[PDB]
């Protein structure tokens, strides 16, 4: 149904991260591997704040310490933030 495919997907997910990455570190989305821990991604920790609070503003998710470390690659948090448990 419409409201079905209305939601945002994985795909999307993991678009948006390695857009959000991509930007902060200088890098071609593209380019940024989704298999890596996100703390060897290059980020700061002001981009950690920041990016926590964006996806905050795109999901409504407050991303956990505990999650995220659960699930600490772009692919699996993606997973994890669209689907939930």
């Amino acid at each position: 149904a419409p409201a079905e495919r209305a939601e945002l997907t994985v795909p999307e997910m993991r678009q948006w991260l390695r857009n959000w990455v991509g930007k902060a570190v200088g890098k071609a989305p593209d380019s940024i591997d989704e298999s890596v821990p996100m703390v060897e991604l290059g980020l700061s920790s002001r981009d950690a704040v920041a990016m926590a609070a964006d996806i905050e503003d795109l999901t409504g998710v407050t991303l956990s310490v505990a999650v995220a470390f659960a699930h600490p690659t772009i692919e699996s948090l993606a997973t994890r933030i669209i689907e939930g448990e």
